[PDB]
RNA sequence: AUUAAGACAUUCGUGAGUGAUUUAUUUCCAUGAAGUGGCGU
């Protein structure tokens, strides 16, 4: 329940972060200015965040094992500490104290944090010379962009 | 009783066969978890 996400005893992390985050509880107020700055609202959001940040993932996870079976052998890389953020632009904000102000990218079905394939494709393409579209606004930086990226791609290849 | 009388432009016949609303596109850019000591002279 509290840790070890799994599929039998878990709460959908995206559900908790987006739909269940701002559930209306007795004695909890964040409609008024006083309510948004109150300590009760801060405690409510603290408990919700603690519920969010209590789940671990095992290496032998049936979810991850199914992902490996469906999509082949993965490329395993490890996160370093500034942290890692995905889907920062998703609207998640009311104006209260102790709440998560930025968005997060959760899978709808599994609820696990993930990076969409579009994000990976765009990030990888951005380091290639012809990622920038030849347009009126981009034509000033277009030659330098390709010139700089082509050398990088050449050495990497 | 008169170059006259009789005679359906009709029968059969699928607007049907092939076709991916798809290709290209980073929810990203900027941002200090910081500021301050106070009194007992």
């Amino acid at each position: 329940m509290p840790k070890n996400y799994t599929l039998q005893n878990a709460s959908n992390l995206g559900w908790l972060f987006y739909k269940d985050y701002y559930r209306q509880e007795p004695n909890v107020d964040f409609i008024s200015t006083q309510g948004k700055e109150s300590d009760t609202t801060a405690d409510f959001f603290r408990k919700t965040n603690q519920r969010i940040t209590a789940y671990q993932l095992n290496s032998e996870s049936p979810l991850v094992a199914a992902f490996n079976n469906h999509f082949g052998t993965p490329l395993q890389l490890k996160t370093i500490y500034p942290g890692l953020i995905t889907g920062s632009g998703l609207p998640h904000q009311t104006g209260s104290k102790g709440e998560f102000k930025l968005g997060f990218q959760f899978d709808y079905t599994t609820g696990l944090p993930y990076i969409p394939g579009s994000s990976i494709k765009g990030t990888l393409r951005s380091m290639f010379p012809f990622s920038l579209k030849d347009k009126g606004s981009t034509k000033r930086i277009l030659p330098e962009y390709r010139k700089e990226r082509m050398e990088y791609i050449r050495d990497l290849i």
